[PDB]
C-alpha cells in the first residue's frame, strides 16, 4: 500500500520543534539502559543548556515521568505496557507496535519484542535488529496502522489503536468493526518494518 502520507504525519506529529530529533535519539540511547534519565545528563549528552531541553520536552505532551521528575519514557518506556521491548539484560516496553520496530535502528542494539494479539489473546514475538526481524512467530504477524493526528497526543490520536495480530486474515477480521478510524490498514509485520525504515531516514536526516 501507499505509505507516504502515514510517514508524513509520524513525521509531522514527532518533529514539533527544532532539536526534536536531535534529542530523540540520545535519549532513546539512554533509555534503553532500564533506567530513568534526568534533563541534566541529556544536556551533557547534548551540549545543549539545561532549559533547552525542557522546552524540547514542554512540547512533548505524552511525556511519563517519575516521581523524582526523571524521564521514564518516550516512546520507549520503563513503565509497563502490552508491547515488551528487551535489550539483553534490560526489560523495556514501548507505546505501539510500530515503535518496537523503529527503535531498534535508532538506538543500534537488536531487541526482543513481544505482546500477544489484539484480537485473539494469542502471545507474538519477534528479534527486531537495525537491520532485519528474525524469528517471527507466528510467521504470519500483522499490525494496524492508523492516520496520526498533527495536533493531538500521539499516544491517545495513533498508539493505541496500533497492536499486532496473529495474522493477516484475523487482524482484517478484527478491523471490519473498527469504522471511523482515519486511515485503518492492515499490514504484514514486513510492511510495516520497512514503514518504520521509511521513517527513520527521514528523521534521521533531520539531525545535526
Ligand atoms: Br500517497
Amino acid at each position: 500500500m501507499k505509505l507516504a502520507p502515514y510517514i508524513l504525519e509520524l513525521l509531522t506529529s514527532v518533529n514539533r520543534t527544532n532539536g526534536t530529533a536531535d534529542l530523540l535519539v540520545p535519549l532513546l540511547r539512554e533509555l534503553a539502559k532500564g533506567r530513568p534519565v534526568s534533563r541534566t545528563t541529556l544536556a551533557g549528552i547534548l551540549d545543549w543548556p539545561a532549559e533547552r531541553v525542557a522546552a524540547v520536552l514542554e512540547q512533548a505532551t505524552s511525556t511519563e515521568y517519575d516521581k523524582d521528575g526523571n524521564i521514564i519514557g518516550y516512546g520507549l518506556t520503563l513503565r509497563e505496557t502490552s508491547y515488551v521491548f528487551e535489550i539483553d539484560d534490560r526489560r523495556l516496553y514501548a507505546w505501539c507496535a510500530l515503535d518496537t520496530l523503529i527503535f531498534p535502528a535508532l538506538i543500534g542494539r537488536t531487541a526482543r519484542v513481544s505482546s500477544h494479539c489484539a484480537a485473539t489473546g494469542a502471545p507474538v514475538s519477534l528479534t527486531v535488529s537495525p537491520s532485519e526481524i528474525q524469528a517471527v512467530e507466528p510467521a504470519g504477524m500483522a499490525v494496524s496502522l492508523v492516520l496520526p493526528q498533527e495536533a493531538a497526543d500521539v499516544r491517545q490520536s495513533f498508539c493505541c489503536h496500533v497492536h499486532f495480530f496473529a495474522s493477516v486474515p484475523t487482524a482484517e477480521d478484527w478491523a471490519s468493526k473498527h469504522q471511523g478510524l482515519e486511515g485503518l490498514a492492515i499490514v504484514s509485520v514486513h510492511e510495516a518494518f520497512g514503514l518504520g525504515q521509511e521513517f527513520n531516514r527521514h528523521l534521521l536526516q533531520t539531525m545535526s
